[PDB]
């Protein structure tokens, strides 16, 4: 069913050790392995478990003081917590070998705030080169409270308090059933009480567990606060990735907007009311998540300083552009080079690369952090360890808030204003001399919703006795967007046998009006679907390529239950190991219409130039010296896009079955 | 009534060809010369008709694509349109000789957007050194849709459709008359229905056709998007010219306010409502001109982005002022010099010189352009080629909108803030050793209204038959301000004998208070009347100087019909030839009162230093190394303006006959 990889026994021991810190994250089991190891791990007397004496002794300074206590909300966006998280990450990452890393994690798993631990631990598994290939459970299994709406969470809690079902038939009518002595709780996406506006049409994409997790993975693969020295040659292209990642996401999101009749992502002002509100159905130990009403005035007393910070952060960018020959933080940088694109993305992110340092420093203030605090609408932190959460406080929940897409669309618009200074590609740079795409055909592209399970066991609490047996079996089931596999068929005539790159993009055909888009106005609204190297023959030849093979999408994560079962076969899911940071397959297509929703497919073929071997942080970084998003990485002169080796096809996206997800969660 | 210039036969042949492109601008005569020459013109095979190969190929690339279609509105304020107009101007300007220039022009006149052609063609004639001396029809005869209120345009349109007057006597009552088999339509200035406020008191200046032409002329003489290197030594003074032009204009305009009981030009804020609306009676046969209501909020969603831009553009300037010295756009600028005045003007106009380049580039955004888009109130353009027009979209309608003077008042003030850095004139720099003005006498200064005709035939369509005879005779009659000629006599006692510069300025004597203006707060409010050099004798002499001779004012343009008759005699009008970019005489004085309105006449005599031997972009450039507006180019210490070689005279400006122009247009 799913791609597997054979895996050896030494691997199985280690993967098991890793996965085991993810069970009942909210409680300590006094008789699990990890607790004994933690009791036995003398942090004081193990300087020699670490590569780096400075990292170690830094941790100890903080530790002898004290860290964020257990059970409070952790967010990387508050300074003191970040600095604690980073100290923990350093320890994890400079652990001499796996056993030392294991012991430290056990230690932290017992003695530290669980959000803080989980955050550094994910990040550590991904970055340590001895853990590179190891698999993680999906964030929704690790943090189910950020992915379950309140309604469902309370239903789960009440079945635990009752220790099961009064009678099946009552519970069935509340969407609660038993399968194989496991509880299944049916969950709707939220109604207009949480999206009090049109943005509620889109709840099935914005609340999707895959899409939210996607963003979390993205953050974990290269956190803003860390340099990218780990990845060598890639360092010089970090800011490029930032733009590309957000341009792609907004392209995807606009496409969902279009199929639900919704139009452009709205623009705002720090000095004006923001139109579209959001009321999160989440809560922390102390606080329900902050709500932002409709027409929320951004410019109130408590935001005045933050807004002045944000306002000048943007205008500083404008001043660079006005000046052409800019220069922040050491060098003079020219706008027509690419040292430039690097700078641009880093600038908007305030990442560690901007300042050319290893880790972000306590006093270095982020644009994104301050925007997130203003848009999140929360009252100010009570003390440094206690803030009032909003959706924008976490990567697991950010994509739920319409303001998220508005903030990032603004940043993307600014970056695009810079792209006006880049030289557009000429005819000769885009022409594949001697080669011509003569036709493109596609299978029916069809979307539908179907059910989806995950274990939400991590936010139910369990007794001392039950913990001895690491208990799960509280499953949430959700209708989720999906599509049928299709094939793309490309017809090629060339003069000569050569290696080629084939790329595919999906973009809109018509605006909200019903007018055709021009390339000049639409290049930013295409997202990449696939990338691959093909060996062409001389003459007439034919390339077929299934959607299940598209380079940039993954299969669904498996639950840990399945992971252990596969592990017992020496098997592992390829997609969870080789590409967690990639968008889920089921969301590759925006919801269609029974009708057939008009979009367009761009197939581009250009020569393969042999670029040697790396090991970069995302699967978006493909073995090619070309810009990411190439040839749609910058403004376009439309007269150059009628190259024989390019082809635009109208495709229609259909939908099958029920149009509305709630029709799948109705009892009788 | 007008000054003539004898003119030879070669000239008349060339002048005629030139003027013939301005006939029936809006349709094509299949039997006219220009048409046959356009058809015979192989643009492809004639690269050698041009000085610049790059310019040639540049235009060709563009022309293979396609230009603004015929009939649509042309405005140089929209990027793609500007780039196309510039390409076509490059073609005109680099034409090897007059023949190639004519052909290109015929070609353009046939295959291109007429507005775009007229724009480019005007400028080309003014700029090409082999055309430097030739004359042009007044802007109101070439673009009468920009100088005719809608009521009049419709009266003409219906007379054409009717093929003349059904009944002379109905027609008469509507201000339509036959004269020498030509139609004369009487025109009122617009009522409170056009300026829904106090600014309607002034409609007779702001709608005036001379004043609007004047502004069109000033642009065409040196367009912001072009280099000034053609004028050599003048390039170092381009910003100085920019200031002076607006300062003079606003000073003249404020005088009209004072005589109509109106006070200071209101100040505004991008983040607040603008009090004074504008409703233009103009349409583009597609959209009517955009209206701006009273108390229109500038800061609404569609303007968020542009206001951000305008806001930093301003604040960047403040930061200059605060820093005294700084690098900007290559340069290191010190606000204590004059390389400063020039920079400051160039900054505010974002002209080509500010970047040290030949033409404005695609991506260098203009403050004035966005200021005008925001104040103009229009919905956003529909596409590249189709915007909704406002008065601020054209040089020929700009002066009609109250907001125009408010916008330039803002810029001029920012320059005055800079001018506080300039070191004030001292006794020794102003005192003319051994010379004294003992008296100034002035004839009665009297304003009045009288009728003025122009041919509006260009916004009337003709049949195939009529076109064969290039037809005109659709004349508009309008009361326009004017004054009676007068003499200034100056009495001078002097010790020795040199050439002197005599300068005359007009300033207000009191504010809207009734309180005497002091020079400290009035130097910006003087407009120059005259400049001339004089041989001074030892002892006592009298300089007599008539208004009809004032260096900065021109006679009225003759209509083409009259130009043609003069050409038939070997003559052209001097002022249309030697000085089209000068303000008309009739507007020399603001409307007085029967009473007599109190102003002051400033008379300055200083030593003449024989210098520059140049080639003039404007007549405002007189052969003197002194600043423009000297000694009122900068902050004054009032106690140095008491030199014997200065005289301030109180004058009173009278008015005669009807005070309101509408009484000139009443039927029986
Ligand atoms: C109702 O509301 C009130 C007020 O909000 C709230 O009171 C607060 O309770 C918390 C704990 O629940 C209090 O915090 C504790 O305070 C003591 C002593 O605090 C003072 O002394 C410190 C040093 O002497 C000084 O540095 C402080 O600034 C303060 O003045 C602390 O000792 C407590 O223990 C720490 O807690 C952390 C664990 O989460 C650790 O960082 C820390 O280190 C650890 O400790 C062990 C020893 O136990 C050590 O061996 C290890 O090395 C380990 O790292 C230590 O355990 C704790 O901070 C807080 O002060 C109260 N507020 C006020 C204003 O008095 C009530 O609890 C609320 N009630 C209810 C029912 O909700
Ligand atoms: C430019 O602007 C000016 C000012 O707005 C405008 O002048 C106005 O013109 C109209 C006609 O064109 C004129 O009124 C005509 O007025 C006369 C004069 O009437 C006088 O005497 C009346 C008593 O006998 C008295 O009641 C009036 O108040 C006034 O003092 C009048 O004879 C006409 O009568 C009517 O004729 C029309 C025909 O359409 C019939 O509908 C109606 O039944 C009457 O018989 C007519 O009203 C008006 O007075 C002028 N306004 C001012 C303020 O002086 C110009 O016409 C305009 N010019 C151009 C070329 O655009």
């Amino acid at each position: 069913e799913f791609k597997t990889t054979p895996v050896d026994a030494a691997f199985v021991e280690k993967q098991k050790k890793i996965l085991s810190l993810f069970y009942n994250v909210n409680e300590i089991s006094y008789e699990a392995e990890y607790y004994k190891v933690a009791q036995d791990f003398n942090i004081e007397a193990s300087k020699d478990c670490y590569t780096n004496m400075k990292a170690y002794e830094n941790f100890m300074m903080m530790y002898k003081v004290g860290f964020l206590p257990k059970n409070l909300e952790f967010s990387i966006f508050y300074e003191k917590m970040r600095e604690e998280a980073i100290a923990l990450f350093k320890l994890f990452y400079y652990a001499k070998d796996f056993e030392c890393f294991y012991k430290t994690a056990c230690y932290a798993r017992v003695y530290m705030n669980q959000g803080m631990f989980l955050y550094a631990y994910y990040i550590a598994i991904i970055q340590r080169s001895d853990t590179a290939s190891f698999v993680l459970p999906a964030p929704y299994e690790a943090y189910p409270q950020y992915f379950v709406n309140m309604e469902v969470k309370n239903k789960m809690d009440y079945v635990k308090m009752m220790d099961g079902c009064l009678d099946e038939k009552i519970c069935y009518n509340y969407g609660i059933i038993k399968e194989n002595e496991q509880f299944v709780m049916y969950a709707n996406y939220s109604n207009s009480l949480t999206y009090p506006n049109n943005e509620d049409r889109i709840a099935y994409l914005t609340e999707d567990v895959g899409l939210n997790a996607y963003y979390y993975y993205f953050h974990s693969h290269l956190p803003f606060w860390w340099n990218s020295g780990k990845y060598g040659a890639f360092k010089e292209r970090r800011g490029e990735i930032y733009f590309f990642f957000y341009q792609q996401l907004l392209a995807r999101y606009y496409m969902e907007r279009l199929t639900n009749g919704l139009g452009k992502i709205p623009e705002f002002s720090w000095y004006s009311p923001l139109r579209t509100g959001y009321l999160p159905p989440f809560n922390s130990f102390y606080y329900p998540f902050a709500q932002r009403s409709n027409d929320y005035e951004l410019h109130t007393e408590k935001n005045y300083e933050e807004i002045r910070f944000l306002d000048i952060y943007e205008k500083t960018f404008f001043q660079y552009l006005q000046q052409g020959h800019f220069k922040a933080f050491d060098k003079k940088i020219d706008l027509h080079s690419s040292k430039a694109v690097n700078f641009v993305g880093n600038y908007w992110q305030t990442n560690a690369d901007l300042f050319e340092e290893d880790f972000l420093q306590f006093y270095q203030r982020s644009y994104e952090v301050n925007a997130r605090r203003v848009l999140g609408a929360a009252p100010k932190p009570f003390n440094q360890y206690t803030f009032i959460p909003s959706a924008l406080d976490f990567y697991q929940t950010s994509a739920r808030d319409p303001a998220f897409y508005q903030l990032y669309k603004r940043i993307v618009q600014y970056i695009i204003e810079f792209k006006q200074y880049q030289v557009p590609y000429t005819q000769e740079a885009l022409h594949f001399v001697g080669l011509k795409i003569s036709d493109v055909k596609v299978d029916k592209m069809v979307t539908f919703f179907d059910h989806f399970d995950f274990d939400a066991f991590n936010t139910v609490y369990f007794s001392k006795e039950e913990l001895k047996s690491s208990p799960h079996g509280y499953k949430v089931r959700q209708p989720r967007l999906n599509h049928k596999p299709f094939t793309v068929t490309i017809d090629i005539k060339s003069d000569v046998a050569t290696n080629a790159v084939v790329k595919m993009f999906l973009g809109p055909k018509y605006d909200e009006n019903g007018f055709p888009f021009s390339l000049e106005d639409n290049w930013m609204n295409f997202y990449e679907l696939d990338w691959f190297v093909q060996k062409v023959n001389p003459g007439q030849s034919q390339i077929t390529r299934s959607s299940t093979d598209f380079a940039f999408f993954k299969e669904d994560s498996l639950p840990m239950a399945e992971i252990y079962k596969l592990l017992d076969q020496g098997k592992i899911p390829t997609d969870m190991f080789n590409s967690s940071d990639t968008m889920p397959s089921r969301l590759m297509l925006p919801k269609g219409t029974y009708d057939g929703f008009p979009f367009q497919l761009f197939v581009f073929v250009y020569p393969y130039e042999p670029t040697p071997k790396e090991s970069e942080p995302f699967k978006a970084v493909v073995p090619d010296n070309k810009p990411f998003g190439y040839p749609f990485d910058r403004p376009v002169l439309p007269q150059y896009f009628k190259q024989p080796n390019m082809f635009f096809k109208k495709v229609l996206v259909y939908h099958e079955g029920e149009l509305f997800p709630y029709l799948f969660n109705i009892p009788h």
